[PDB]
């Protein structure tokens, strides 16, 4: 059921847009995917790290593996801007 499409890069491409601004948790990825993902995760959930592999193989972003600063929800990836490609490879299509 849902019959999803298998698209690793785009799976990013719409986990990165989840941040509006510069900013994604992959706690909050996770718990995205599921949204759209619920047969796919709930049959392949053990694939939540192959994404991450891909995830910051993709944009190439940094994560805050337990910063001092926030109580421990999530993480904060932001984009380096050494890609800046997938930002807005066309202009703003």
């Amino acid at each position: 059921m849902v019959k999803p499409p298998y698209s690793y890069i785009a799976l990013i491409t719409m986990a990165i847009l989840q941040s509006p601004q510069k900013k994604l948790t992959l706690s909050g990825i996770c718990e995205f995917i599921s949204n759209r993902f619920p047969y796919y995760r709930e049959k392949f959930p053990a694939w939540q790290n192959s994404i991450r592999h891909n995830l910051s193989l993709n944009d190439c972003f940094v994560k805050i593996p337990r910063e001092p600063g926030n109580p421990g929800k999530g993480n904060y990836w932001t984009l380096d801007p050494q890609s800046e490609d997938m930002f807005d490879n066309g202009s703003f299509l």
